[PDB]
C-alpha cells in the first residue's frame, strides 16, 4: 500500500473504497441534490497513514472507517503529483481529513 | 451487544432505540417541516462504544440515553461496513456523536 | 423527587415549574410571533440533577432558577425513555442546559 | 436591597436605575427601530449581586455600571419567582449579564 | 481629566478628540454611507482610564490613539450617569473598548 | 524614519511602499470591483515599529513584507493626529496589523 | 533554490510547479465556476521556507505537497518586491499559508 504520500501534522490520509452506497440510485431521476445532503453520505475509508502529531495509539494503517464526504478532502495521487501518470487512469482515491473527524473504525 | 465496531477519540457509538417521537403523526399531513424542528426531536439511543479519550467514568455500555437528530450522525451498520450486508436488510442503526453533546443519562 | 435521570458532563438537568408568565395571553390574537422573541422568555425552573463536571459548589438539587427558552433543551420524560408512559399522560416536563448558561438562583 | 436572588459561576446581577435613555423621545414619531440601534441603547445599573467566580476585586455591590440594552438579559424578580407578587405590580427590575460584558464603574 | 468613571477588567476608557476627520465634508451630499465604511472611521481618543486587567505597561493615562469607531463602544458621562445633566448639555465624550483592540499611541 | 508613534500588545505599524502593482491599470474601464478582490490586492510596506507584546525576534524595523489590503487598517498620520498637518498634505501612509497576520519577510 | 525571501511565524512559504489540475480543459466553454469550486482546486508546490515557529521536523525545503487554491494566497515576487523585475516578466510563483493547513507531503 505505500507510495510516496505522508501524513503530517494532526492529519491522516486515507484510500477510498472501492464499494460505497451509491449503487442505490433508487432516488427519482433528475432531482436537484443539495450540498448539505452531499456532503453527509458517508465514505467508507482505510487508514494509509497517520500524521506525527496525531495522538499516539489513535488508530492504525489498515484500519477500515467512515467518514461523511463534507468531512474529508480530496488528495491528488502521488503519480499525478510526482508527474508520471494522468488523474484519468488512477483508481486509487486519496482522502484526508484531521484526526478529530475519526468517530470510529471497524476494528 | 457488540460488533466489529469502536468509538475512537473522544466520540461514542451508540444504538437506536426501535420506539421513537415519530409515532405521532397526527399532524396535519402535507405540511413542510424544517430542518431546525427535524433537527430538535430526540433519538433514545443506548451506549454500545465509548471513545478513548472520553473522560473516566463518563458513562457506561449499555447506558440510555436522549440525543437531538441534529447532534448525532448516522454511521453505516459494520455488516454493510465488512460488506456483507445491504443496509436495507439491516434493522439496527448505529450513530454516533461527541462526547460532549451527551447531557443525561436514563439511570 | 428524583427519577431515573441524571446529569452527565458539565450540563444540569432541571424540571419546568407549573406556572410560568405564559399567563400574558393580553398580546393581540394572530399575531406572528419570532423564533428571538420566544426564545427569550424566561422558564422558571428547578434543579434536579447536577452533572460531575459542574464546578463543585455551583449550585444544589432544589434550588429555582431562570433560564431563556432559547438556552434549554427539553429532556424526554424518563418514563416515556423508559417505555412506561406514554408523553400526553405525562405532566412533569424535564430540560437540560450546560451550567455555563446559568446566571443565578433564587436561594 | 438584598433579596432572596444571588448571581451564580461569573454572572453579575445588577437592578436598573428608574430613570434611563427614556426621556429624549424627541425622535420622529412613527419611524421603525431597528434591532441593532434598540441593543445599543445604554442602561445604568446598579450591581446587585457578584458571582463567586468572578475574579476578586472586580467590582462591589452597590457600584453603579452602564450596560447596552443587548448585553443584558431581564431576570424575573424574585417575589414573581417565587409566587409571591405578580409581575405587574412590580417595579424594581433586575439584569444579569457576564462581568466582562462590564467595562467600568461610575465611582 | 479625572472624573468618577473608572475601567474595570481589560477595558480601557478614553475620551475623544474635538476635532477628527469629519470636518472634511467636501463628499457628494445626499449619499448613503453603508455601516461598513462608517465603522472604518478613526477616532482620535485620550486614555482616560485603564482597567485592573490590562497588562502592565501596555498604555498611560493621557496618551493619545485612534480606533475605528467600529471597535468603540460610547460610555454615557458621569454626570449624565450621576443623574446631574441631561446629556445634551456635555461636550466630553467617553467611549470604550477592550485593550486588545489599540494597536498604537502617539508618543 | 521614526515618527512619534509606536505599536502596542501584539500589533505592528508598518509604511506603505511608494509603488504598488497598481501600475497595471489594464483592467476594462467601468468594471465594479468586488470588495473580496479588492481585499486581496497585496500591499507592500515597511516595518516601522513593532509591539512590545509580538514575539521577539518575529521581525525588525525597515524589514519589507506583503500584506493584502483586507489584513491591514490605515493609521491616521502621526501630523494628523497631532493636528499639525491636514490629512491631504500626507504623503506617507501607515498601517497596522496583528503580527499574526504576517507570513513573510523579503530579507 | 532560495532568494532573499522568508517565512515568519507559523507560515510557510511555497512554490507552485509549472504543471497543474488545468490541463484538462474539457469542462464545457461558457459555464460560470462558482468560487467554492474554485477554491477546492488543488495546487502542487514545494516548499521553500519554513517559519521558525512551525514544529520543528514539520516538513522539510524541497518537499512537494497538495494545497487547495483557496487555503493559500499568493505572495508577490521576491523581485517585483524588491523593484527589480516586472510581476509580468516572472515565472515563479510563491504562495503562503499556515503551516495548519497542510496535510501532506509526497515523501
Ligand atoms: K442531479
Ligand atoms: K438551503
Ligand atoms: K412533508
Ligand atoms: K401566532
Ligand atoms: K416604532
Ligand atoms: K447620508
Ligand atoms: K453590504
Ligand atoms: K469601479
Ligand atoms: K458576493
Ligand atoms: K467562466
Ligand atoms: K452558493
Amino acid at each position: 500500500q505505500q507510495l510516496p504520500i505522508r501524513a503530517v501534522g494532526e492529519y491522516v490520509i486515507l484510500v477510498s473504497e472501492p464499494a460505497q452506497a451509491g449503487d442505490e440510485e433508487v432516488t427519482e431521476s433528475g432531482l436537484i441534490i443539495g450540498k448539505r445532503v452531499q456532503g453527509e453520505v458517508p465514505e467508507l475509508c482505510v487508514v494509509h497513514s497517520v500524521g506525527p502529531d496525531v495522538p499516539e495509539g489513535f488508530c492504525e494503517v489498515g484500519d477500515l472507517t467512515s467518514l461523511p464526504v463534507g468531512q474529508i478532502r480530496n488528495v491528488p495521487h502521488p503519480f499525478v503529483a510526482l508527474g508520471l501518470k494522468q488523474p484519468k487512469e488512477i483508481k486509487q482515491k486519496f482522502v484526508t481529513c484531521h484526526y478529530k473527524a475519526i468517530p470510529c473504525l471497524y476494528k
